């Protein structure tokens, strides 16, 4: 797979500013030689499996081209650190952008996030690519506010995430995003992506707010394993909400697949008076004045 990459030469990058950080790289913004990219480097002294999941990483967004999955622009493996080289999206991590702009975006907007979400996630699967962690946290925003699927490779997608735990049976997991399939039985499909990815609408709705709040893992699975659901975010157009709640059936064949999640999402958007009916949202305070 590498060899569809380009192989950047050095003198070609500037690093500039770090933007993100680990134990064995950095990741950085700069620029190629004149256009702005983000770098990852890989440190001297990696072993062999740092190396075949860091370049696998590359090798796998090689194999992609859509608007909604993140491009690169090659590779530094010929010289020491080697990197990375992706285009560069300005606005960062969805989860993070969404708590820094709380109540900035329009219902329209924030819908149209998720149909390009779910456009990237309909080529992965569409493409035999389970992403197994699909979360705000792995979506990169531009300046267009165009939304790109992220975090792509074998085993160190979940090994990487601290949000990824150790369950009671093994299996690093981050448990409130993943069906109930692949925490029970370790099967990891499209489907499970499905899960996710409702609960990544959740996620964009409500502006970031972390999924069952402070429920821990096991009282999260409890809750699910009983029937309950996330409720309805604030100002949530009712065709949202239902469709993420389709999105957490059970039973993984009543799933939506991405293929009628975008279906679905396109026309919404292309109706927008249609996201102007609300689901009633539960509210947790009283404010009761004479
Ligand atoms: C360079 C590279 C190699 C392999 C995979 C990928 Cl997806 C990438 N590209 C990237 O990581 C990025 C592309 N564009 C980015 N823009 C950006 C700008 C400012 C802040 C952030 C940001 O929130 N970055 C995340 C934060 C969590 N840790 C990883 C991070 F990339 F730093 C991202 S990061």
């Amino acid at each position: 797979v590498l060899k569809f990459t380009t192989e950047i030469h050095p003198s070609c990058v500037t690093r500039q500013k770090v933007i993100g950080a680990g134990e064995f790289g950095e990741v950085y913004k700069g620029m190629l030689k004149e256009v702005p990219v983000a770098i990852k480097t890989l440190k001297a002294g990696y072993t062999e499996k740092q190396r075949v999941d860091f370049l696998g990483e590359a090798g796998i967004m090689g194999q992609f081209s859509h608007h909604n999955i993140i491009r690169l622009e090659g590779v530094i493996s010929k010289y020491k650190p080697m990197m990375i080289i992706t285009e560069y999206m300005e606005n960062g991590a969805l989860d993070k952008f969404l708590r820094e702009k709380d109540g900035e975006f329009s219902v329209l907007q924030l819908v149209g996030m998720l149909r390009g979400i779910a456009a990237g996630m309909k080529y992965l699967a569409n493409m035999n690519y389970v992403h197994r962690d699909l979360a705000a946290r792995n979506i990169l925003v531009n300046s267009n506010l165009v939304c790109k699927v992220s975090d792509f490779g074998l085993s160190r997608v979940l090994e990487d995430d601290p949000e990824a735990t150790y369950t009671t049976s093994g299996g690093k997991i981050p448990i409130r995003w993943t069906a109930p399939e692949a925490i029970s039985y370790r099967k990891f499909t499209s489907a499970s992506d499905v899960w996710s990815f409702g609960i990544v609408m959740w996620e964009v709705m409500t502006y970031g707010e972390r999924p069952y709040w402070e429920l821990s893992n096991h009282e999260v699975m409890k809750a699910i394993n009983d029937g309950f659901r996330l409720p309805t975010p604030m100002d949530c157009p009712s065709a949202i909400y239902q469709l993420m709640m389709q999105c957490w059936q059970q039973e993984r064949a009543r799933r939506p697949k991405f293929a009628d999640i975008v279906s679905i999402l396109d026309k919404l958007i292309r109706a927008p008076d249609s996201l102007k009916t609300l689901a009633d949202f539960d509210p947790r305070v009283s404010i009761r004045l004479p």
